[PDB]
């Protein structure tokens, strides 16, 4: 993605989310905050 974390770009910015699946529920894996199902979703950073 553009914008990755710490982590590179291996998993998403979101720390509560790990990477797999989309808040879409179209597809397998994101990078992203564009494609966080946790994106800030409650579980924002645990
Ligand atoms: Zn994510």
């Amino acid at each position: 993605g553009s914008m990755a974390a710490h982590s590179a770009d291996l998993k998403c910015p979101t720390p509560g989310c790990d990477g797999s699946g989309h808040i879409t529920g179209n597809y397998a894996s994101h990078r992203s905050l564009s494609g966080c199902p946790r994106a800030k979703k409650s579980g924002l950073r645990v």
